[PDB]
């Protein structure tokens, strides 16, 4: 994983990755994704990398929310898999989960 990068997914998103020193990956996460909440809003990056694959979780605080990416790179391309934990709005824990493909921009 090049250090410090930056990638975007195809639903808008960003994703800043500041320094991955001993394969902790630490960054920045802004959501831009259409029917998702906290638009704008730069939240930090946290996960790991290794020769394997890669994972990151967000917390976005403003929506009692957190969300986990798990995937590799290939080249400038990394292909993912995401689950997103939310506390609703009657205190019940659930998840909702997909997929993101984000492109490195430089
Ligand atoms: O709606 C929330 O609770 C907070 C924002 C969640 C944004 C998710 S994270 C997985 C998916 N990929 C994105 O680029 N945005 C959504």
């Amino acid at each position: 994983l090049p250090a410090p990068s930056y990638w975007k997914n195809e639903r808008g998103s960003e994703l800043l990755i500041w320094s991955a020193n001993s394969g902790t990956i630490q960054g920045t996460f802004t959501n831009h994704a259409q029917g998702f909440a906290c638009q704008g809003i730069p939240y930090p990056a946290a996960g790991s990398v290794s020769p394997t694959g890669l994972y990151f979780v967000v917390t976005f605080a403003q929506c009692n929310s957190f969300t986990r990416w798990v995937g590799t790179i290939k080249g400038s391309q990394m292909p993912t898999s995401w689950t997103l934990f939310y506390v609703d709005n009657k205190g019940k824990p659930s998840r909702l989960k997909g997929g993101d493909i984000f492109t490195r921009v430089w």
